[PDB]
């Protein structure tokens, strides 16, 4: 049906916790008639444990080693839209897999909106802290250049229909390519 887009590369969404990666990703996949996967959810599926449990029992290092293995595998698939984890771009091998194996889109999201969308979400181990706003801010200061460097496209998002943002991303990508 949208076999029309079968030769379009994988699309990889990057950005912080609360960027709407999975809601936008799933709409973008539906628009393209292809698969959608969330690497956070795939890590949980493959491990049989939640991400808080991985962080507690294996540390952040054990989460990163599991995440890199999953990303290596998922970026080798075809016809995918992938929502990546918020800290996936902290590791050099992941930056390379993403940049070199499809189209990377950075969902730039202000801290205010990250905060609202992760409000009392206990599944985000890094935000289980007294001051989650400062944490998000600190994380963004570090990771914003990394999101931008891996990204082919950056879209400065804001409160809205995830499906409107998915449309916009698809327009951006094709704008380039159809001329
Ligand atoms: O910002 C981060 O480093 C993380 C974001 C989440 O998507 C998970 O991938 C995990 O909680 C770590």
């Amino acid at each position: 049906p949208s076999k029309a887009f079968e030769t379009l590369p994988n699309i990889y969404l990057v950005g912080p916790m609360g960027a709407g990666k999975t809601t936008v990703g799933r709409h973008l996949a539906e628009l393209l008639g292809r698969e959608f996967l969330d690497s956070d959810h795939e890590i949980e599926r493959k491990t049989g444990a939640t991400i808080p449990w991985i962080f507690e029992k294996e540390g952040e290092v054990g989460f990163r080693t599991r995440e890199t293995v999953v990303l290596n595998e998922l970026t080798s698939r075809k016809a995918l839209v992938l929502a990546t984890g918020g800290g996936a771009i902290t590791q050099a091998p992941n930056r390379e897999f993403l940049k070199q194996r499809g189209i990377v889109v950075y969902l730039y999201t202000p801290v205010e909106l990250q905060l609202q969308r992760t409000y009392r979400d206990k599944n985000r181990p890094l935000l289980q802290v007294e001051n989650p706003e400062q944490k998000l801010r600190d994380l963004l200061k570090i990771r914003d250049p990394l999101y931008r460097e891996v990204a082919h496209y950056t879209i400065e998002t804001n409160q809205g229909a995830a499906r409107d943002l998915a449309q916009k991303i698809l327009q951006l990508i094709l704008s380039n390519k159809l001329k």
